[PDB]
């Protein structure tokens, strides 16, 4: 069907009192005295799409004697999209868009904006604008340089944007330091000094995982890095591999040694490459951390490497990043995309093609903290495209989540989007102009190149000829991630990521939520019968008088083998020109050779890191 | 004597083996490799002597001339005469060819010179001590956090008043949420410094919040962490107004201009509070920023809101200052002291510091152009309980601050002559103009009052509203390294002890061992040791228990009387700690504060013994 018969479907669907809820205490706009100048999602809908769509001015192709009625146009569009929750950008877009702007304006009908509404709104965008989630930046290996990073991870926190960084240009602890012939503190101490400045910074205030600190598993201090948190509570941790994940596998299996080194310091050490991954999958086994950050993997499809690099992603380890790039994501929900036993293609499509247009439009309405960001962000213009409801698709299509027939409708639907938004790409470029650094990116200076690995699906032919389009147009550098959608997906009450449903019934602080699909497809007797139990059990594995059809398609994460999960991982990133955030749920009778299985697994995949997470370890 | 035959004396007397520790440990310069370059004192002196000698290059008033200050400044510095501050020590001729810091002097040429002017490096930082101001926003105290670490990794100390952040709760209208406050930024400069060495830190940093900040209650109790700062409760009003509310048992009100957050409080009680934790801990201080500002020649135009973390320099937004010291206790010669000889290596000191500014580079900018507007000297002493102790003069006597006054006077009246006669040869500091030499009649920077040496002194300053090289020229140091360095006891202190055992070789005072008997000396010895004093000893000569005092010996009131004897002829500030016995009480130590406020003191440390 038509994306604007599939939209009103949706447009009057109301929120749920718990999504009200927390739109009511972060999403509503409020005056300097606490007052509310929004009090529906209705109101964050139209804000933010007349501020995205105010991008449109900056369009080389429209005449100005055509300029308002376009606009307007895609305002109509944006706020349709997002008011029916189909669609719905990174938490800092909806925070923030519109900040600086006359409150006149933003809410005003739209049949009664002039060019000159849309001007004023362009124009009076304040140094607060900032619509993107995260960010990396360098930290450089001289006082002056740290301390500079130390600045830019306030400014952006302030702002309320997460950081990434990979440390592994400090000197190991105790190098030579030839300024003072002293000892270097390592990069392990100064990681406490990048802690301690974003304590005291809020947006505010919960800023749990707002960092990412990823150190390179050759550096002298890797052992030390391993054990940090055993404080650094700002701080998500990865193992950096910027080798090939084939060099390192061989190594291991290989049962062979790592030169720890760095360039800077005689500090030099081998290790056995299987004595240190037990250590990482040991202290993942505790905690959870560190996890383990594929760089090479990354490099191997980024367009412009080896030109620029990827050093380090964002604190959710979905985009990796290139000095001073930032995150501009936003998500589809998928599971409103159901029709009578399969997902509606057509109107899909369509919105992929909205969707990539907003998110390119706000990076020309968005406002950066540092230049040196404003400059990378416009030079290769990164989207992060992803989706989430996943599960609850699959829910309703009556599919195991932990089955090959989940991970084979994962590709192909990955596949599809991958496909129509590369396509997008290629127009907008055509439309509004190239990337700057598409010249001498490998989308022009390589054959065949496809930023990823592919392999599972029947779009595969299609995909390919669109990449050989983009070698003339292309208006970003890459558009598609899977991010966690912690917050953008209880907004849209639907489940988070491509991630499957953690509980099925659940109390949060205090309503309960039931799965709504889970609602429509079991018996209300039956359900109002094992409520009980399925609360405390947290599954319906367990649970007598419940239809082993339903047991079977209604899984949530426990339930599903860490194998599975992991495959599922690797099923969407074939399709993804980023990353992909991506929990490893496993049982509490889990070993760290277990850990180590999976981190083995992780290698021979396509995956470009890894996560996981053993119940009740913390 | 003349200061000729004084440095004769002197110039061949060997470092003790205490001192030479000191020296190996982290004076020599090494290479990158670790090898030694300097070996022997002597070869410090050449070092820093034929760099600070450069800065003649820049003299508008030439090879024979250099060459001159080159000597001079050797002689003096190999005698142990005068001394400036470490960094000029450690960090002179750093980025030199070694082929050009240590070579015989008459081998060399022009060129020889100009190329050490040239080839200073970024790590060329000779002052001790810095002041930054840590403005209300993100943006301002994360590039005051930088700042620290820059300035900690070349050497310095550095202190800010941060009463310009908004109190604990305050409003952020660009987040629409609550303010840290100052104390909690604080922790995050002393992680910063955690960090950052320039070699291995106690006391590195000063920290200052006004008494009327609404945050002044948890800062008074903020270390009880922040274990590299010093801290000091600020007071930019006048000492008299605080006098005043506190006889009247006034109330005081606590607000910002950033905060509707606002309170009143007793003064007695905010007072009872600072005197309880330093009764404790030996922290916080007082600062009296405005009796600093009341004698600061530039204010208001600018405005001195903090010192170093010594506390002996008010310091206005990115000034430094450059310290050296002369031994006094050098300069007795029967029963008094050589004047013709200290005049003239008064002359010598200071234009030594005024060249360390134009061979100084420093880490920001901002610093640059404060330091070379002003002009900024801090010349000052070490010795003095030693040379009270050759004179015959009990530390805690009349006698002793008159002679302090009348020292300091002496001093005072010579360098300010020198800064007149170096303003004539070089050209005035660039805000002469703008200051008080010039803008009013009658200024003195500082209260005298206690010299007959006052009206030439008011005469000097007069002849100076045309010609003046530097702002202000005196301080007093507390010289921990270099007067170890000098073989001579710290800054205008008394000892602490007279005998104490230096790892298994036993040290007595230098001095105490000519004036008693020997036999007398081999008995006592073991008693001194264990008590710190000769005052409950038997049989100890009356007239040797009330010379050679040591700290504990004098009560807190003659600490801080010798306080203002000496500040009352500097134009900067004074490094003392105000001992107190360990059955001191809270009560004391406000009487300490309450005495100190009629004084001239521009600030109090207080350490009750056996508190930590
Ligand atoms: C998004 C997310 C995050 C983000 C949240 C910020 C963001 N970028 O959106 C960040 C990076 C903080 C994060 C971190 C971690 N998370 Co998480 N996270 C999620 C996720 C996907 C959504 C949560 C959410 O926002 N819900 C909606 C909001 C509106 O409700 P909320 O109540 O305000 O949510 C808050 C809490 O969930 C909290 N939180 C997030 N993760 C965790 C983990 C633990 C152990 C705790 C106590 C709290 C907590 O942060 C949220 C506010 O930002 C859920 C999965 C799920 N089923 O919900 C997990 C989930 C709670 N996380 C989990 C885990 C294990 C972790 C980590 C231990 C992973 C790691 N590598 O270390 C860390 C813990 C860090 C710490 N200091 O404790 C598990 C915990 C399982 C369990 N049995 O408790 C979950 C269920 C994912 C999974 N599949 O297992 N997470
Ligand atoms: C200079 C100095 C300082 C400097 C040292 C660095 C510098 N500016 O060069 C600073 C600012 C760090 C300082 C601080 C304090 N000091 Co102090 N300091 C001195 C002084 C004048 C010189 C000693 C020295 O360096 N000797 C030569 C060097 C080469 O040998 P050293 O053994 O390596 O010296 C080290 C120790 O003395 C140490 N140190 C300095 N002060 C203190 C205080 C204590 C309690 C301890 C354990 C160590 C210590 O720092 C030196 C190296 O930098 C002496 C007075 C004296 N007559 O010696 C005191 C002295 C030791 N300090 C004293 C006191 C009380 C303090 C403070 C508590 C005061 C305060 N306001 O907080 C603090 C303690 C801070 C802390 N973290 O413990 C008293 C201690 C009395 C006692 N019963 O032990 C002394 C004896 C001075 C006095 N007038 O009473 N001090
Ligand atoms: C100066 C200094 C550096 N470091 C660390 C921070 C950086 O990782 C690293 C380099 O610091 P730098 O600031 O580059 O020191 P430097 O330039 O004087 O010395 P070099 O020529 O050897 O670079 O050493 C400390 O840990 N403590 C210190 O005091
Ligand atoms: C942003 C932020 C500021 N602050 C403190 C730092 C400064 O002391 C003070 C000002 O911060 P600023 O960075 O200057 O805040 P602002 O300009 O966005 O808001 P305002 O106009 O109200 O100044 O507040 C916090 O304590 N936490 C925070 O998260
Ligand atoms: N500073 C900060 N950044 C965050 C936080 N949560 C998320 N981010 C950024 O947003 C990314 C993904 O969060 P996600 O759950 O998908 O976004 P949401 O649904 O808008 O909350 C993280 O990797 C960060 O880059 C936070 O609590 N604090
Ligand atoms: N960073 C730093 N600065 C210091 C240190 N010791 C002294 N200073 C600075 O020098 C001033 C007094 O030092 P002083 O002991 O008189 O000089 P010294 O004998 O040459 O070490 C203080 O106010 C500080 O500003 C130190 O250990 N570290
Ligand atoms: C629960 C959420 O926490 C994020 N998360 C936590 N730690 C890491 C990490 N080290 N690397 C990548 N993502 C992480 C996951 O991406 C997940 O979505
Ligand atoms: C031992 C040395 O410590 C210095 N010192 C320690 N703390 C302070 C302070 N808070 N204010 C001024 N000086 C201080 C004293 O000036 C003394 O000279
Ligand atoms: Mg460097
Ligand atoms: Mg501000």
């Amino acid at each position: 069907m038509k994306l604007s018969d599939l939209i009103s479907r949706w447009i009057d669907v109301e929120p749920s009192k718990n999504a009200q809820i927390i739109l009511r205490d972060r999403y509503f706009m409020k005056d300097l005295d606490g007052n509310y100048l929004e009090t529906k999602w209705e109101d964050v809908a139209r804000r933010v799409a007349r501020v995205v769509a105010t991008a449109e001015l900056l369009n080389p192709s429209y005449k100005k004697n055509e300029k308002l009625d376009r606009i307007k146009e895609w305002e109509d569009i944006f706020f349709r999209v997002l008011k029916a929750r189909l669609f719905i950008p990174n938490s800092p877009t909806l925070f923030n868009a519109g900040l600086g702007v006359k409150h006149d304006l933003l809410w005003k009908p739209i049949d009664q904006m002039t060019l000159e509404d849309y001007e004023e709104i362009y124009r009076s965008r304040n140094h607060l604008h900032m619509l993107s989630a995260c960010f990396v930046v360098p930290v450089g290996d001289s006082i002056e340089e740290i301390f500079e990073a130390v600045k830019e991870y306030a400014l952006i926190t302030k702002v309320g944007g997460g950081v990434g960084s990979n440390f592994s240009e400090l000197r190991p602890k105790g190098s030579f330091v030839a300024g003072t012939h002293g000892k270097a503190s390592g990069p392990v101490s100064f990681m406490h000094v990048f802690n301690s400045a974003i304590s005291v910074v809020k947006q505010g205030s919960r800023r749990r995982g707002a960092l990412m600190g990823i150190l390179n598993i050759n550096h002298p201090d890797i052992e030390e890095f391993i054990d940090a948190k055993k404080v650094l509570n700002f701080f998500n941790l990865s193992v950096g591999f910027p080798m090939d994940k084939k060099e390192i596998l061989k190594l291991y299996e290989e049962d062979g040694e790592l030169e720890l080194s760095h360039p800077r310091s005689t500090i030099r050490k081998k290790v056995k490459i299987r004595e240190l991954f037990r250590k990482i999958a040991t202290n993942a086994w505790k905690s959870g951390d560190p996890g383990l950050a594929f760089l090479g993997e990354m490099n191997k499809y980024y367009p412009l490497y080896p030109h620029r690099k990827i050093n380090s992603t964002n604190p959710c380890g979905e985009i990796g990043l290139s000095d001073y790039e930032a995150c501009n994501l936003g998500s589809i929900d998928v599971a409103k995309f159901y029709n009578n036993g399969f997902v509606d293609l057509e109107a899909l499509q369509e919105l992929v093609q909205i969707a990539v247009r907003f998110l390119d439009n706000v990076i020309d309405v968005n406002v950066f903290p540092i230049d040196k960001i404003t400059k990378a962000v416009k030079e290769s213009r990164r989207l992060g495209l992803g989706i989430m409801g996943f599960a609850d698709l699959l829910y309703k299509l009556e599919i195991p989540y932990n089955s090959q027939e989940a991970r084979d409708f994962a590709a192909n639907l990955m596949a599809f989007i991958a496909l129509h938004a590369h396509r997008t790409s290629y127009e907008l470029g055509k439309e509004k102009g190239n990337f700057p650094l598409l010249e001498i990116s490998r989308y022009r200076t390589e054959d065949n190149f496809v930023p990823f690995a592919m392999g599972m699906s029947n779009y595969d032919d299609e995909i390919r000829e669109v990449m050989k389009m983009t070698k003339e147009f292309r208006r970003n550098v890459a558009l598609l991630t899977i991010a966690p959608t912690g917050s953008i997906s209880n907004i849209a009450d639907t489940s988070s990521g491509l991630e499957p449903n953690f509980l099925l019934a659940y109390t949060r602080f205090p309503l309960l939520y039931v799965n709504q699909v889970l609602r429509e497809k079991l018996n209300p007797e039956i359900l109002k019968r094992i409520e009980k139990e399925l609360i405390e059990k947290g599954s319906l594995k367990d649970i007598p008088d419940v239809p082993e059809k339903i047991k079977k398609v209604f899984v949530v994460a426990l339930d599903i083998d860490p194998m599975d999960h992991l495959l599922m991982q690797d099923a969407f990133q074939r399709y993804v020109d980023n990353n992909i955030s991506k929990t490893i749920n496993m049982p509490q009778s889990a070993t760290v050779d277990d850990v180590l299985n999976v981190y083995l697994e992780a290698l021979r995949t396509n995956v470009r890191g890894i996560t996981v997470y053993r119940d009740g370890s913390l």
